[PDB]
RNA sequence: CGUGUUCUAAUUGAAGGUUUUAGAGCUAGAAAUAGCAAGUUAAAAUAAGGCUAGUCCGUUAUCAACUUGAAAAAGUGGCACCGAGUCGGUGCUC
DNA sequence: CAATACCTCTTCAATTAGAACACGG
DNA sequence: TTTAGGTATTG
């Protein structure tokens, strides 16, 4: 006889029960436990609140990193294994003070000095050799034996610290002289095109191209040299290649199918070879000469430094560095000597101030230390060049900073191989493992391979050829590369709906394309001037017509049909029909795209070739990589020419269908023996259709599928709700309102619900970006000409401001940076119809006047001046597919009075699908019955709302939400929600279907919905109680009912009940911190004293535990007795379960009390004295337990008090709000006293209340918009849960923690519900 | 069907940061002190660590209590009424 | 004791897959 | 992107 309403949210889950007249019932319960009361008495509505369930996606970035870390751990270990028989020869221990480098001296087992052992020598290295960036040109320039111990010492560093793999392919460092390479090119270039002829012109081609001008730019400042050449005429696209880029020369060519290039794709050699075929084998030297250029250029940015005496340019670039930071060094400190040699401690001896002592010895990045002496190089003088030096970026380098790593690893690889090379003939091991040792540098597992795992991990899936142990030598032979790849993408793809079991088919597939055709086909109808009945294709016909036509074209059109077929073969002079649009929707387009590539017609006809046909696109659309697309294209590689194979690599396949193969053809049914295809192409008489056949009973395709879905029976409901496509959170929340449900039935004697109302409701770097990339592609100087900053454009009115690239939308005029506040943000789409904030639905422009018309989407005049201008824009990216076609779409008539009535509907039906599935869950875990029809006994009604039937309702019927007073709201909200919902259905059983879950004309569909609330009120002229005039049902009571709502909501107590939930994550703040003489910093490992080698610290704790012990104290160790807690943190945890006693003991507590032990969450709860209660939150600290049941008219008289956005009411009732406001000005003192009172019988931190009480007092002269929102924000001191800052108007008021856990100890413990309704009460006394 | 954004799941890379150690500091001066020279680099751990010993796994999800289960998860607590500062009383069942 | 006041690893690359949602044709 | 438990500091 009661309806439950609920509320899901991220964080909180609101539920209530409702009487048969609105009210809410008021049970008493049982209270188990040791506590005096047996029984306590509480309402039948309330919250549950949470944590914010927390995505994977931070863990995996973790999980990424530990494969990875060890990785590269891995690489080091490598090196040695090839070195160790020769290492001992040379040395002993250099590999062992290696791996003991780190400890102490005292702790070192071997001589501390890692590289010799003796002192004396490995300061001469240090000496002579101070950066390794010293040490690695020499090695790859010295032709005379060198010490092996250093030899290792150069290698690991690079495969240390690699290189990114961003750019695969080969240098070849003869490239060091761009103005020698280029006109290289502009001579064979001439040479192939004699008839029109380049001119060198001395462009400082390594001046141009060197730069570090955008990639664009220099490709246009090489054309500005040239003497009257296109950007994009052959050669244009030439220069911009090398300089990387995917240029497209397929303009100057006409191929027919475009041809891009870039030479760092992996799909570059063949791809122009490929190509370059295509265009004669001419051209292929061409393009040589260019790559020659590419990698002269292409290295240019890491060395400008003359290639000509040096073979490894990275490393002696790092020389360069550290010779530019030490006669800059000197100079800097020379001329701080010659001026202001007072201030010269603070520079450099002093760490803290961001001086050069703290740059090297500080925490002082290079950005953090160039803007610490911006002054101070400023106000110096003599220092010119120093400051040029600065602003280039240029001035103090150090050898590893954030940006390396735009160093591809192919130089990295170059420096390791010229050292080989350099030193094989000394030593013989080399040449043995040279290879091994450049494949050390080189491998990377690709991602489809994924984890080398061996059945071990949740989250590997390759497989193995052979079981032996992987190394970087081996790899491909191990593991089985190509299916491992196929893998990779098969878990991640779909299954059929119909068949759960039958993987589904890719999109491109043959299959796919004769079922949509012959399906298509199946409801062609065509008349003719002779027959009674317009009539079906025939059998014979539809496959006559898939032959011929479809065989032979792309499109199949409406008078192909009419001439070639029926003129041609049945020879009727005109035909009308029935079927089909201009042209055929499907096309054969895998079968054409086939014929093409091989061309031979009958094969592709054939029917016994047809499965590699599936096994080609299969393995086509499977694949990214084309030299792993070739391994699969072997097995069917014998019957084609060489030719074709090429060809055949080239068109890959995208996209995945959602039909099986089983389906298509895979069932027959029993009495008719055909499959759906067989169907599809021949149904005799009627021509059924997919739909229709997988519905036809006299048919068995429903009737067989009816086992597929029902295989596996479902599954549990956690193993259902993780698989919901939506936010992790919001799935908390869902799980967590059926927990709520099971126990409301539970509750009410499992009594099943009449109406179940469920509810839900609804950046900084990349805005940047996005501009970024906008104005580029514009090429416009508007970023340029004024420069903003990242942590700038939350607000939108600047933002937008750059995306519309500083242009008037709707005006065609330039516009004013400054003064944004006189131009209007316009939503394109009028808000009424929708609610948009979106960047997508936003314009900023001077006047919003200028669009057009109110009621209606950007008007024709708009479209015209500036259609071509949102073009731009849209390339750019500076807006978007939604943003434009609505911003177009005048043309395509202004929104129609059919496209109004559309969104005043949607603001009220829940069309929100991950709203849907929890509202079908409920229905099915609700409904179980079942009648002897097939039907379902639908017992409990579920509905879905939008928040805004509820969020309206309050502003029109004073019932305002105030949210920062209480965490009560989000209970009140199902109440709303339960009897909006259920008085609805009351009155309109025809809308069931809508807003309740199971199975023009526009105009006034428009005027339904809007007025559709208007029932509740009394004048809009309307009859105080309302009834359903077909059941002569009462629904409403206009006077009785209302004042039932005031009751409820108004209640003194409600069930708010923090989730406790038992902490988890890492174990302590990542951060390591130096070494302290403290017992909370926690050892890095096991070994490593934190005390001697630094540790972490700041341990969060999944859940602590009350002993109730004894410890010896004094040199007695007298046993006295204890009751503490004791938090066990997540590093602890798992040690704990295994036993806690001697884990406990170990800690040394004695004479523990085994059975007193209690788990304590998070978030757990005790009432202590007064009433006041306390929520854990730490070992160490506790929670405001307390919620303020604010009487309503001071929660309603704030809401207008704040006057949110002023007033968006209609006007003559704004009058009648204001007088109360004043007429009950002085209930702001009746608000402080309540803060006031309660503040001392509960939250009892007075320290700060007499401070917060000053505020108020000195501020009521200020008026109370002001002073009326403040007190709102002073409801912070006093709300549940944990101390946060707030203040008054300008008084911050900062908080009050609390310390120490001591005075839950002798007081109650409350484990409640997942309601709150059912307790069990722990009186701590013993 | 086409397209596009957004968000989620997985995999495979790069660059910094941090932490102890190694880069013989000197000149005075009994000393705290005070004069100047030096600084740019490397090694290593990078969740403690687990057994299934992999170039694997190690920060998501799920969690009141009590009886019971390995775990999943099943089982446990009268009803009415009048009233309201976090549930208080009444009558009834019991 | 419990009042104040500081601290909290970061920023980039590449590849697949699928909902969900909103424009067009 | 800011919270809200851990840390040692000062009165």
């Amino acid at each position: 006889k009661y309806s439950i309403g609920l509320a899901i949210g991220t964080n909180s889950v609101g539920w209530a029960v409702i009487t048969d007249e609105y009210k809410v019932p008021s049970k008493k319960f049982k209270v188990l436990g040791n506590t005096d009361r047996h029984s306590i008495k509480k309402n039948l509505i309330g919250a549950l609140l949470f944590d914010s369930g927390e995505t994977a996606e931070a863990t995996r970035l973790k999980r990424t990193a530990r494969r990875r870390y060890t990785r590269r751990k891995n690489r080091i270990c490598y090196l040695q294994e090839i070195f160790s028989n020769e290492m001992a020869k040379v040395d002993d221990s250099f590999f062992h003070r290696l791996e003991e480098s780190f400890l102490v001296e005292e702790d070192k087992k071997h001589e501390r000095h890692p590289i010799f052992g003796n002192i004396v020598d490995e300061v001469a290295y240090h000496e002579k050799y101070p950066t390794i960036y010293h040490l690695r040109k020499k090695l790859v320039d010295s032709t005379d034996k060198a010490d092996l111990r250093l030899i290792y010492l150069a290698l690991a560093h690079m495969i240390k610290f690699r290189g990114h793999f961003l750019i695969e392919g080969d240098l070849n460092p003869d490239n060091s002289d761009v103005d020698k390479l280029f006109i290289q090119l502009v001579q064979t270039y001439n040479q192939l095109f004699e008839e029109n002829p380049i001119n060198a012109s001395g462009v400082d081609a390594k001046a141009i191209l060197s730069a570090r001008l955008s990639k664009s730019r220099r490709l246009e400042n090489l054309i500005a040299q040239l003497p009257g050449e296109k950007k994009n005429g052959l050669f244009g696209n030439l220069i911009a290649l090398s300089l990387g880029l995917t240029p497209n020369f397929k303009s100057n060519f006409d191929l027919a199918e475009d041809a891009k290039l870039q030479l760092s794709k992996d799909t570059y050699d063949d791809d122009l070879d490929n190509l370059l075929a295509q265009i004669g084998d001419q051209y292929a030297d061409l393009f040589l000469a260019a790559k020659n250029l590419s990698d002269a250029i292409l290295l240019s940015d890491i060395l400008r430094v003359n290639t000509e005496i040096t073979k490894a340019p990275l490393s002696a670039s790092m020389i360069k560095r550290y010779d530019e930071h030490h006669q800059d060094l000197t100079l800097l400190k020379a001329l701080v000597r010659q001026q202001l040699p007072e201030k010269y401690k603070e520079i450099f001896f002093d760490q803290s101030k961001n001086g050069y002592a703290g740059y090297i010895d500080g925490g002082a990045s290079q950005e953090e230390f160039y803007k610490f002496i911006k002054p101070i190089l400023e106000k110096m003088d003599g220092t010119e060049e120093l400051l040029v030096k600065l602003n280039r970026e240029d001035l103090l380098r150090k050898q590893r900073t954030f940006d390396n790593g735009s160093i591809p690893h192919q130089i990295h690889l170059g420096e390791l191989h010229a050292i080989l090379r350099r030193q094989e003939d000394f030593y013989p091991f080399l040449k043995d493992n040279r290879e091994k040792i450049e494949k050390i540098l080189t491998f990377r597992i690709p991602y489809y391979v994924g984890p080398l795992a061996r059945g071990n991990s949740r989250f590997a899936w390759m497989t193995r050829k052979s079981e032996e142990t992987i190394t970087p030598w081996n790899f491909e032979e191990v593991v089985d590369k190509g299916a491992s790849a196929q893998s990779f993408i098969e878990r991640m793809t779909n299954f059929d709906k119909n068949l759960p079991n039958e993987k589904v088919l890719p999109k491109h597939s043959l299959l796919y394309e004769y079922f949509t055709v012959y399906n298509e086909l199946t409801k062609v109808k065509y008349v003719t001037e002779g027959m009674r009945k317009p009539a079906f294709l025939s059998g014979e016909q539809k496959k006559a017509i898939v032959d011929l036509l479809f065989k032979t074209n792309r499109k199949v059109t409406v008078k192909q049909l009419k001439e070639d077929y029926f003129k041609k073969i049945e020879c009727f002079d005109s035909v009308e029909i029935s079927g089909v649009e201009d042209r055929f929707n499907a096309s054969l387009g895998t079968y054409h795209d086939l014929l093409k590539i091989i061309k031979d017609k009958d094969f592709l006809d054939n029917e016994e070739n047809e499965d590699i046909l599936e096994d080609i696109v299969l393995t086509l659309t499977l694949f990214e990589d084309r030299e792993m697309i070739e391994e699969r294209l072997k097995t069917y590689a014998h019957l084609f020419d060489d030719k074709v194979m090429k060809q055949l690599k080239r068109r890959r396949y995208t996209g995945w269908g959602r039909l099986s193969r089983k389906l298509i053809n895979g069932i027959r049914d029993k009495q008719s023996g055909k499959t759906i295809l067989d169907f599809l192409k021949s149904d005799g008489f009627a021509n059924r259709n997919f739909m229709q056949l997988i519905h036809d009973d006299s048919l068995t395709f429903k009737e067989d599928i009816q086992k597929a879905q029902v295989s596996g029976q479902g599954d549990s409901l956690h193993e259902h709700i993780a698989n919901l496509a939506g936010s992790p959170a919001i799935k908390k929340g869902i799980l967590q309102t059926v927990k709520v449900v099971d126990e409301l039935v539970k509750v009410m004697g499992r009594h099943k619900p009449e109406n179940i109302v469920i509810e839900m409701a609804r950046n900084s770097r990349e805005r940047m970006k996005r501009i970024e990339e906008g104005i580029k592609e514009l090429g416009s100087q508007i970023l340029k000409e004024h420069p903003v900053e990242n942590t700038q454009l939350q607000n939108e009115k600047l933002y937008l401001y750059y995306l519309q690239n500083g242009r008037d939308m709707y005006v065609d005029q330039e516009l004013d940076i400054n003064r944004l506040s006189d131009y209007d943000v316009d939503a394109i789409v009028p808000q009424s119809f929708l609610k948009d904030d979106s960047i997508d639905n936003k314009v900023l422009t001077r006047s919003d006047k200028n669009r057009g018309k109110s009621d209606n989407v950007p008007s024709e005049e708009v479209v015209k001046k500036m259609k071509n201008y949102w073009r731009q824009l849209l390339n750019a990216k500076l807006i978007t597919q939604r943003k434009f076609d609505n911003l177009t779409k005048a043309e395509r008539g202004g929104l129609s009075e059919l496209d109004k009535a559309g969104f005043i509907k949607r603001q009220l039906v829940e069309t929100r699908q991950i709203t849907k599935h929890v509202a079908q869950i409920l229905d099915s875990r609700m409904n179980t019955k079942y009648d002897e029809n097939d039907k379902l006994i639908r017992e409990v009604k579920v509905i879905t709302l939008k928040s805004k039937l509820v969020s309206d309702f309050r502003k029109d019927f004073q019932f305002y939400k105030v949210r920062e007073i209480n965490n009560y709201h989000h209970a009140h909200d199902a109440y709303l929600n339960a009897v909006v919902g259920t008085a609805l259905i009351k009155k309109y059983p025809k809308l069931e279907s809508e807003f309740v879950y199971g199975d023009g004309k526009a105009t006034a569909k428009y005027f339904f919905y809007s007025n559709i609330m208007n029932f509740f009120k009394t004048e809009i002229k309307r009859p105080l109680i309302e009834t359903n005039g077909e059941t002569g049902e009462i629904v409403w009571d206009k006077g009785r009912d209302f004042a039932t709502v005031r009751k409820v909501l108004s209640m003194p107590q409600v069930n708010i009940v923090k989730k406790t939930e038992v902490q988890t994550g890492g174990f302590s703040k990542e951060s390591i911190l130096p070494k302290r003489n403290s017992d909370k910093l926690i050892a890095r490992k096991k070994d490593w004293d934190p005390k001697k080698y630094g540790g972490f610290d700041s341990p969060t704790v999944a859940y602590s535990v009350l002993v109730v012990a004894k410890v010896e104290k004094g040199k007695s160790k007298k046993l006295k007795s204890v009751k503490e807690l004791l938090g066990i943190t997540i590093m602890e945890r798992s040690s704990f379960e295994k036993n806690p006693i001697d884990f406990l003991e170990a800690k040394g507590y004695k004479e523990v009390k085994k059975d007193l032990i209690i788990k304590l969450p998070k978030y757990s709860l005790f009432e202590l004295e007064n009433g006041r209660k306390r929520m854990l939150a730490s070992a160490g600290e506790l929670q405001k337990g307390n919620e303020l049941a604010l009487p309503s008219k001071y929660v309603n008289f704030l809401y207008l008090a704040s006057h949110y956005e002023k007033l968006k009411g209609s006007p003559e009732d704004n009058e009648q709000k204001q007088l109360f406001v004043e007429q009950h000005k002085h209930y702001l003192d009746e608000i402080i006293e309540q803060i006031s009172e309660f503040s001392k019988r509960v939250i009892l931190a007075d320290a700060n209340l007499d401070k917060v009480l000053s505020a108020y007092n000195k501020h009521r002269d200020k008026p109370i918009r002001e002073q009326a929102e403040n007190i709102i924000h002073l409801f912070t001191l006093t709300n549940l849960g944990a101390p946060a800052a707030f203040k008054y108007f300008d008084t911050t008021i900062d908080r009050k923690r609390y310390t120490s856990t001591k005075e839950v100890l002798d007081a109650t413990l409350i484990h409640q519900s997942i309601t709150g309704l059912y307790e069990t009460r722990i009186d701590l006394s013993q």
